[PDB]
């Protein structure tokens, strides 16, 4: 009972990739997990197929709002997609070993491309609600300390034991989706900045913002960074971005403090703006 | 994974309490290594070692006596934790942090935290009294938080914010309230930042602490703060310095615990005036 | 439900006296072999070798270039054991079983331990081959949890609270430093701060920014906890790194840094590393 690895074999993502194969005719090229609020990205998907977290050998459940926990196949704009309609956390109790699961198991259906959202906090000081931002780069803190959901035996049938993460969001697709920005007819700039993944539940003091934003992080959140680091480690090509939905308390004089209302509240507002930004992008993502 | 304790060990362990005691307390006051002494004013004072009470954990900190003391404090009922409990014990922090729910369950409105640390800040000298403005959550950012794992909604929200952890009204009016003390050091307010040990700093790591903004670094504190503000409990803080942290290679003087709990009991006159004075400052339920 | 040491008393007791038992040699100094390091025992006269499997209680080393060999001989005619290869955290190792040998050298009579490293270089100054002496470290997970101390203290081996502001000796850095000049080179000996992270993935450019930030010159992902039981215990402690790669800082760069070309600059230093830790036993008193 010493060793900490993963509770996952090999065989336990198999069965659930094999289990999923012979559910659906569906063959995704490009996952995509969807972030709080943003449960409306799998609304313009067509031929779609739904399932429950619930009945999917193997897979966790979300237990945050909303989160609707359920596993969508479909087409979107020529290109055939798996969508995570609604994500896992640690802070809800599950080992990122947990929180990563889905992750291995679209390599073995053969997902090569894997795009990430999520909601997140405000902390560069020229964001507004609202904005897109492009994630360059994340701050691994949990990773640090020891929180990594490759920690254990590390199997080369996935990958490497000592993946490097510098390259992980790809540069092809950030220079893509800048020029197919001023393809939107938008006011604001698409943003870009590194994301600084934070445990939760419980959000940053004043003083922990301010470490924060002295760390160089733009954005922050408490997801998202386990899912890049166990999809590059199989080799997929990762795109990220993160919604902000809140700027953070920076001063002990605003009586505004960061809730989840209002972040579900950011995210219903901007899905719209969302879904057409990931649409435009699915016809820029290299084929196989 | 999750907290050990279901809703129904807290209740267990309140009702307990609640009819072992006719004392209902209003406030709460946990004592960090070497305030232990601050029971000393409880009039009408009952005492209870941890060992009597149902899911305590036990304080195995020199400096940490592991008792429960009810009484009235300069006419405040109030409940004193003398001794507490840390992470480096092996206590995971659903543990570290068990009585706090409690006493919320005990019909507590406010809690009070103590604790020793060591100076950050250059200004400070032994035996100050800095006032917790803010925490930072070194633990908290990787996962080490008592909030971790499914939510209670009987005792708060899914997620809920730290910005407004600590009372302004209570800091700003201990501020003004500080010249009865009589004394020539003024009070001193600043951030306080949690690490775990049980080891102390290095150089190096005094100086990540310091540039990261932190006036004071203890390994106590942050956990019970969190939980008491996610059941709505208004909280106070603060930290008596009873060490200046090593910040440079030539300085052969080095921290120990001994130094800590030996300046614990020099200003423990001096805390017990302060903590007396703020017992005038709480609202009443 | 208390994090705690699996260890008892009894457990390095028996380890260390199968130890006394099998072997001969008393050794005064241990020093663990880091990654792609293991070829400093070789210079090791009348050498014993035991693997880590024959110990009692021994964990096993699963990283490549980590051979898995406790190693006891002379080195310049001092009582050395030597591990031949470590454990890391990533391996899923609790740091009570990373840090288990330091004890075990400890009742068995070592009083000074030289830990040994790969490490990313992050300041600008450092050469891929460099030498960093270990002056100070950063101990990230110990911030939040991570620390090998972390449960019940046996007051056996030391304090609940041990001080680490003075855990690399600073005679032995002086000695090392001046004695330099001597099988020394054009390039200096290189002195920093040592931070610990746990990986097993390597940093990002933004993560590269943090560390270098935070004061430090160098990153691994281990030797922190053992230092920190050394010091316990009170080992004199001596650390180095080997900068085996510099790491990437900039979003336009192809290098990646990867354990191969760790291993390999190692081998390119062996020579220079072999010279370093004998004119290193020069420097370490006597008992
Ligand atoms: N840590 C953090 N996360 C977020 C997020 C992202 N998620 C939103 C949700 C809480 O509303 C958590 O799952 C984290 C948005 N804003 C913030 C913030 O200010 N802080
Ligand atoms: N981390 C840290 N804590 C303290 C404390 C606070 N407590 C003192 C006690 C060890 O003496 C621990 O439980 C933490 C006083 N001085 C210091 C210091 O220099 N460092
Ligand atoms: N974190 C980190 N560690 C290392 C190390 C030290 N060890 C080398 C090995 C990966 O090859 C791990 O055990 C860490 C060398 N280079 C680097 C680096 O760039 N980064």
């Amino acid at each position: 009972p010493t060793l900490m690895e993963n509770g996952y074999t090999y065989e336990d993502y198999k069965n659930t990739a094999e289990w999923l194969l012979s559910h659906t005719k569906h063959r995704p090229q490009v996952a995509i997990i969807c972030g709080s609020g943003l449960g409306g990205l799998t609304d313009k998907l067509t031929q779609a197929q739904i399932f429950d977290y619930s009945e999917i050998p193997n897979f966790p459940r979300s237990t945050v709002p909303g989160h609707a926990g359920r596993l969508v196949f479909g087409f979107l704009n020529g290109r055939a997609c798996v969508m995570m309609q609604g994500r896992f956390h640690m802070y809800e109790g599950y080992p990122l070993w947990k929180v990563t699961f889905p992750v291995r198991v679209f390599h073995l259906l053969g997902v090569d491309t894997l795009v990430v959202t999520n909601a997140a906090g405000g902390l560069n000081p020229k964001f507004e609600v609202g904005d897109i931002m492009l994630i360059r780069d994340h701050i691994n803190l949990p990773g640090f300390s020891g929180q990594n959901p490759l920690r254990g035996p590390n199997d080369e049938r996935f990958g490497d034991r000592f993946p490097a993460m510098s390259d992980a969001y790809d540069r092809t697709m950030r220079q893509r989706a800048l020029s197919t920005w001023k393809q939107m007819g938008e006011q604001r700039e698409l943003q870009e900045g590194t994301y600084v993944m934070v445990a939760g539940p419980s959000f940053e003091t004043v003083a922990e913002c301010r470490v924060l934003q002295k760390l160089g992080a733009d954005a922050v959140g408490m997801s998202t960074v386990p899912e890049v680091i166990v999809a590059r480690h199989c080799g997929l090509r990762v795109f990220g971005f993160s919604l902000i939905t809140n700027k953070v308390i920076m001063d002990y004089e605003s009586l505004e403090k960061a809730n989840h209302e209002e972040v579900l509240a950011a995210g219903k507002q901007a899905a719209q703006k969302l879904e057409q930004f990931v649409s435009i992008l699915m016809a820029s993502i290299p084929l196989p």
